[PDB]
């Protein structure tokens, strides 16, 4: 919980969870286990998970009262077939079937699926039966993301009269398209979930593969050659005609052909409907054909396949109103054509350091993270090659779109100056409001730079970027390495010694606060006093940052927004990432992206101090260090949807150190809570990097405030630790034997952050934890 639960799967992810080899267990929940704990238990499965209820089927429109939805009962296939069949192909029509209260599209992602066998059980793992081993609980494997995720469920069904009232087959009872739409309206909450799915976006989660489109009857005048070269790479490419020749879903281009015919050119391609019906009144075209002047060379050449021929000429633009592609990431690993090189990239966009906007902001646009294309090798006449798609998804969504600008000579992070100085090479068609904006790009070969975002700023999301390339690119991230540079009346109470409280001395306005103040007083030396001598090492440190705040403070305001923290950080002296600014900004900037002298020194400072330590923690310079729990444990110390109750001004989640300190903060008993608390619980338990906390999160949170709270005073204002979790072997530490409920509770929640911090990490019990730079910057950071 708080960035550490968010470090591992960083690890762990790059080291194949995530993958279709290693997919995640969607809700922590396990086939084989659950298949083995029905089969020995005479039992067969109900999905907890996606109970067989009434709200699976929805929420409104469909899920309750709604007649639409009424009368629904939920059954097995093995409750009405005479010996089920789940799956048993080497078929080759598909009789598959809309939802009879179920919405078309998706259909034509389930069926496009068929047509090829090793994608479909990539997305349906054979071994499934309903009599073999049965039990009542088949998976499926699904794209999310980026992420291949395991999902589970259960054979029950949606049902009226004792037929299937979603997607099904229609003479012939099979089932396997009957489960994968249930796993499918499962991973996205309820069936209404799909409701205005989208073909594309099924296709992308069948495959983990780009869906790229085209206007046909506004073609590009190369859609053939892209087409074939797409063809040559094995991608999914289907053709559709949006309300003689057709009066009369599907059908898919399998192929494609240049023939001679009368000494020209003609180039035919091959469609194919996967339910089978030809239908195409005939075989190139009544006009132009087959059978006619066309020597059978340059004619078998064309007749091979079935359930779906088709022959007909490129005028396929007349007759069909768009076109699909979706292109394959490398694993039909089978020297099978040609690859597609392939690279994607996490990202993300919060308010007040990365989310700047698109270059309509100057002002922002520069603090949109970053990614450099290299193209080199140019294409197999638009000239020279060196081709692309760029396709960039959000993980009520956001309009999103990107745009690439060509690299200088630099073989680091754009700053604002640059922009505002270059034009922009290639960019997205537009802007939308839709999951994942693409385009294919073509360019010269040369160093680009590729920036996504929103439109508008501060648009908080998580995003995917991805590259596909006819030829081989390089690609990586766009940003700064972790830089740092160095690598009187003291009023004493008895000689050398100035404890704390120097907020006296250091000080219209505000100053310092015992935080920064310990924070100052910390880098200081390794009791807790500073003194008059080196008071004066600090007091410098001071007056230059104070040089600082000035140069983005003009308008004398206190004040100084969050988005130039960046450069601030810098003039200071450090260089972070994208991902470090981002923490910064969460932790110290207020809710209206500003961010003051205060706010300001104490993060300056305690960079200094985690520099320092990691800086010693390491002689042999390695890279990492070295923190078994007894030490972690101080270094560690210096309009729509009930969902699911909480009060939440109808925003979903939304705590904030503020809304924190609203409600905590709220009788005799001895109940004071304050923002700077409040901010730094919320730091801890948020993994996202918002500055917020979920509903879960402030749920867990919660029930420990309340639990901790009774936890041991004689009706006033002891080792209540152990007493609650924690027995603490050593120490202790900060009037006589104090601690009152806001240190008490805010305690009990970092050393409960630490120890969690603690276990993810080190998570086969080794008993030291190990981390760079960058893990230990986000981990001390950001709390």
């Amino acid at each position: 919980a708080g960035i550490a639960m968010k470090l591992a799967k960083d690890r762990e992810a790059a080291e194949g969870l995530g993958s279709h080899e290693r997919a995640i267990k969607y809700l922590n929940q396990d086939y084989e286990t659950l298949r083995n704990e029905c089969l020995e238990a005479g039992a067969l499965f109900q999905d907890p998970a996606f109970p067989p209820v009434s709200h699976s089927l929805g929420f409104k429109e469909l899920g309750p009262n709604s007649s639409k939805t009424y009368g629904i009962k939920w059954k097995r296939p093995t409750e009405l077939l005479s010996n089920p069949q789940f799956i048993v192909d080497g078929a080759t029509r598909t009789d598959i079937c809309q939802g009879a209260l179920g919405d078309s599209w998706l259909l034509a992602a389930i069926a496009s699926l068929t047509l090829n066998e090793t994608i479909l059980h990539r997305v349906v793992p054979y071994g499934q039966s309903f009599q073999e081993g049965y039990a009542g609980i088949f998976h499926f494997q699904l794209w999310q993301f980026g992420e291949w995720v395991d999902v589970v469920v259960d054979d029950l069904l949606p049902t009226k009269d004792g037929k299937l009232v979603f997607v099904h087959s229609a003479q012939g009872n099979e089932f396997w398209s009957a489960l994968l739409e249930k796993a499918y309206a499962k991973v996205n909450g309820s069936y209404e979930a799909l409701s205005g799915g989208c073909t594309s976006e099924a296709f992308e989660d069948f495959t983990g593969g780009v869906t790229e489109w085209y206007d046909l009857q506004k073609a590009p005048s190369d859609l053939y050659q892209i087409i074939l070269k797409a063809l040559e790479r094995g991608s999914l490419l289907g053709c559709s005609i949006n309300i003689t020749f057709k009066n009369l879903h599907a059908y898919s281009v399998t192929d494609a052909k240049q023939v001679t015919y009368q000494g020209q050119r003609v180039n035919l391609i091959r469609m194919r409907n996967p339910w089978g019906e030809v239908e195409w009144k005939g075989p190139w075209s009544n006009s132009y054909e087959w059978n006619k002047v066309d020597p059978y060379e340059r004619e078998q050449l064309r007749v091979k396949m079935e359930d779906g021929e088709f022959w007909m000429s490129f005028r396929d633009f007349i007759r069909e109103f768009t076109k699909l592609e979706i292109c394959n990431l490398t694993p039909l690993k089978s020297r099978t054509l040609r690859n597609w090189n392939t690279t994607f990239y996490e990202g993300t966009w919060r308010r007040g350091s990365t989310a700047g906007g698109c270059r309509n902001y100057p002002a922002t646009f520069w603090v949109n993270p970053q990614f450099k294309i290299r193209l080199e090798e140019v294409d197999d006449s638009r000239e020279s090659g060196c081709s692309f798609l760029l396709a960039l998804m959000q993980k009520d969504m956001e309009t999103i779109g990107f745009a690439v600008y060509q690299v200088p000579r630099e073989l680091v992070h754009l700053k604002r100056d640059f922009f505002l100085a270059n034009a922009s090479r290639a960019q997205s068609e537009h802007f939308i409001n839709l999951r994942e904006v693409s385009n294919r790009i073509r360019l010269p070969p040369g160093e680009y730079i590729v920036v996504p975002s929103t439109f508008e700023p501060n648009k908080e999301g998580d995003f995917l970027l991805r590259f596909f390339s006819e030829k081989k690119a390089g690609t990586q991230e766009l940003d700064d390495q972790i830089q740092a540079n160095l690598p009187s009346k003291l009023a004493g109470d008895d000689m050398e010694i100035s404890v704390k409280e120097l907020q006296t001395i250091l000080n219209r306005t505000n100053g310092f606060s015992l935080e920064s103040c310990r924070s100052m007083v910390n880098l200081m030396d390794r009791n807790g006093k500073l003194g008059l001598v080196e008071f004066n090492i600090l007091w410098n440190r001071i007056r230059n940052y104070l040089t600082i705040f000035r140069k983005f403070d003009l308008d004398k305001s206190g004040s100084m927004s969050a988005y130039e923290m960046r450069m601030a950080i810098e003039a200071a002296g450090f260089k972070l990432p994208c991902q470090l600014h981002q923490v910064i900004v969460a932790r110290f900037a207020d809710d209206e992206l500003i961010i003051d002298f205060d706010n300001f020194v104490r993060c300056l400072v305690r960079l200094e101090i985690l520099f320092k330590i990691f800086k010693q923690l390491d002689p042999e310079n390695t890279g990492t260090i070295q923190l078994d729990l007894i030490s972690w444990l101080s270094f560690s110390v210096l309009m729509h949807y009930s969902n699911i109750f909480v009060q939440l001004a109808g925003d979903d989640m939304e705590v904030s150190a503020t809304e924190l300190m609203n409600i905590l903060n709220k009788h005799p008993d001895l109940k004071g809570f304050g923002i700077d608390t409040c901010r730094s619980m919320v730091a801890v338990m948020d993994s996202d990097t918002t500055g917020k906390l979920g509903f879960e999160e402030f749920k867990y949170l919660w029930n420990n405030i309340k639990k901790w709270q009774g936890i041991y005073t004689d009706r006033s204002g002891p080792g209540a630790f152990e007493a609650a979790g924690f027995h603490l072997n050593q120490h202790i530490y900060s009037e006589t034997g104090n601690m009152d409920f806001d240190n008490f509770i805010s305690c009990l929640v970092r050393l409960d952050a630490m120890f969690r911090a603690f276990r993810s990490l080190d998570k086969n019990g080794t008993g030291q934890i190990q981390v760079n730079i960058q893990e230990w910057l986000q981990l001390t950071m950001y709390s």
